[PDB]
């Protein structure tokens, strides 16, 4: 691989556009297929109560995503549809009913280094005029979150990997 990554680490800032990469110690194939299972994220990620498949046109695949309640207890769920191409590594998704925002367009790339495999998550979005907070703070919170999610999908991801490797290590 001879090109180096370590860590969670901030990229690129400006309010409406997020860009932040992990590193995951484990092959490309389990971290894209783990990170891909969307209806194991509840398990993966700490963030969505559940998150359920409604579709797939071809290859866009169109599902429902239901947070935990958030600090004034209320649940919010939403449409997304994702395209996840595992030739060039790149999944492109966008919110379908945009709630708060105008918009939300995710980006997640992946690609080997010494390292393991990085993941890079890139968001960029507008709120709303007359939503409850602005860019600048909806800016900073998806960044403070995104690291949080990085972050233990990197733990669980690893450990599967771990696992993975002393059942093969101590199987005949």
């Amino acid at each position: 691989h001879h090109h180096h990554s370590s860590g969670l680490v901030p990229r690129g800032h400006m309010a409406g556009h997020t860009d932040n990469e992990i590193t995951i110690a484990a092959p490309m194939e389990l971290v894209w297929n783990m990170t891909n299972d969307i209806e194991k994220w509840p398990g993966l990620f700490s963030e969505y109560a559940s998150v359920e498949v409604l579709g797939r046109d071809d290859d866009k695949v169109t599902f429902r995503l239901t947070m935990h309640p958030d600090a004034d207890g209320k649940v919010w769920s939403w449409v997304s549809e994702r395209v996840a191409d595992p030739v060039t590594r790149t999944v492109r998704a966008q919110r379908v009913e945009t709630g708060p925002f105008q918009y939300m367009n995710i980006v997640w790339e992946y690609a080997e280094t010494a390292e393991g495999t990085v993941m890079r998550w890139t968001q960029d979005f507008a709120m709303k005029p007359d939503a409850p907070v602005d860019d600048a703070w909806m800016t900073d919170n998806i960044n403070r979150n995104s690291r949080t999610q990085m972050a233990l999908i990197r733990d669980r991801i690893e450990q599967a990997a771990g696992e993975r490797r002393t059942a093969s290590v101590l199987a005949d």
